[PDB]
């Protein structure tokens, strides 16, 4: 699971929000620094946290990758993004993780929930997981 | 990291050794039962633990997915295998993980090390990680 | 808690043992699921059925979780074995050493609706040992 | 230990604090890296340089890790704040409550070669607090 020092929303932001990410092999270091092993896949949405919070206010829909859940929200517009795929999944630690870059422009679907006590009071409802992009 | 109740070799066997695995969505349940989240990819080698231990005795080579390591060992023969890929990586828990099946027949490369005290004394050197298949 | 277990299953593993051996032996089965030695653990010498019956007692605020009100205190003192970690500086679970502190105390358990994976025959089950008195 | 830290960095976070506040406050910075309240923690009121100097003392067997011989005992007693968890039945870190036990004791630290991520200016660093006397 996530690093306990972060709320779900804070960990969401670290993984999935980056306006101008460098190459994936570089960009992923910031995430994998907090892990014991390299993440196999990751999408960076080139947007802002505030913007994703606004999408949380869209109509509630079924989560495509969690079909028993209906607290998901789809962006009204396609957003630029950078998807990263781990090239060497046999990596035993995070010192050497190499990623392939996949830029794109897609709608995103996020699950949102009530904030954690450690989350900022500015946003009572926050994104907690990136479900998929379309 | 791995479930602490298992040695590296025991966890290797649970993940990577299955002579007659069912469909991936079924076969992966046995692994994901011990995790909080679904594994993104997994290869089942259709062999036996004893056979992989024997490969550990082959010439020491560089680990293709861990290029600072040279405690890897390549099988002399191709072995039947089942590779599993997570179709819904947005899954938030293990209740609903769906996998695509990829059967094949490939050489395998394992990293091997000295056994853990909790490992059986029958095998002083054991596989501890599946590095890659070729 | 190892994810393959429900909270009730993990409660029973840690806290229900009718006739535990010496602590240094008894604790091995718990610590095998851990990276580091558990600092303290109480084995209640009781049965799961006895504890489920306590879940039917008057609900009280949880002494160690004061925002929760689904705790239940045993009407009587029950035999137990408390284990205290002698070497908390231990860096792994290779040689966890425990002091044995047998006793008889009231216990307070939190009880909740069963997990879908739990037996369907007990609708309400103990899920954590809050404290002993 | 959070993987972003070296053992020495994590040692300093947990165990080096020159003027710690009351335990219930001081422990918050440690427990934020954890899922559950730490049961006990000693803050040595010292500096990292002081502890590195102790690493130069006579190596001894580690009292709580008896297969290890890279421990070092402080020549003198040092001021400290020991914190004991009052509510170990706490199910999360929302309200960890600690009893304050100020004191002055010898300490025993394990010391090792620095991590590649550690400062290159201290070749040998404290990596774990084995015990206090
Ligand atoms: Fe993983
Ligand atoms: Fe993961
Ligand atoms: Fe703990």
């Amino acid at each position: 699971m996530r690093p306990p020092q972060f709320t779900r929303a804070q960990w969401f932001a670290i993984q999935h929000i980056s306006l101008n990410p460098p190459r994936c092999t570089i960009a992923m270091r910031a995430i994998n620094n907090y892990r014991w092993r390299c993440k196999n896949q990751n999408t960076f949405l080139r947007t802002t946290f505030a913007n994703v919070v606004n999408v949380c206010g869209n109509q509630s829909i079924r989560c495509p990758h969690n079909r028993t859940l209906n607290n998901c929200h789809r962006s009204r517009f396609r957003v630029p993004l950078l998807h990263c795929d781990l090239i060497n999944p046999g990596a035993q630690n995070i010192s050497n993780c190499r990623y392939a870059d996949r830029p794109g422009r897609r709608f995103y679907v996020v699950a949102c929930d009530n904030r954690d006590p450690r989350d900022s009071p500015r946003y009572p409802v926050v994104p907690v997981h990136l479900d998929t992009t379309i």
